[PDB]
DNA sequence: GGCGACCCGGCGCCCGCTACGGAGTCAACTACGGGTAGGGGGTATCGGGCAACGCGGCACTGAACACCGTTGTCATGTGCCTTG
């Protein structure tokens, strides 16, 4: 069948899951909660820019440089050697 | 007329795992009518890109006063000399 989940996609899903978590815990709490929200890490569905910046008080682009930061300072070489075997 | 065989149906199963081949197949038709679905056309709504512009520390603005420090200064007090 194709609907089995596999272990091995399974347990390696959740242990990308503990990773991400952790990386973005390791960002300071505001940059990741605003990158979380950006991209649904606590719900399955992402928020966009401006509706990120309602529950957070900030404007559609104050969270939209800030979000930018946060892809910058992840994208840096320090948060990107564990996330590169994920793929 | 219950016993009786016998007869028959009817059913029940028939060690263990791996590992080990493929194969796939014969007889209507058209007309209509709708409805959904596709396509492009155009339109209201949401999302992405930039400098002022919010702040804050301090810093300058020294300006304008304050804080001691100082040699300005004064009218008024001792010591020697001349005359009662």
């Amino acid at each position: 069948d194709s609907e089995a989940v596999v272990p091995a996609d399974a347990v390696s899903f959740t242990l990308l899951q503990e990773q991400l978590h952790s990386v973005l815990d390791t960002l300071s709490e505001r940059e990741a909660g605003v990158v979380s929200m950006r991209f649904g890490l606590t719900d399955g569905q992402p928020k966009t820019l401006d509706e990120i910046g309602k529950v957070y008080g900030v404007t559609r682009e104050r969270i939209r440089q800030i979000e930018s930061k946060t892809m910058s300072k992840l994208r840096h070489p320090s948060r990107s050697q564990v996330l590169r075997d994920y793929l």
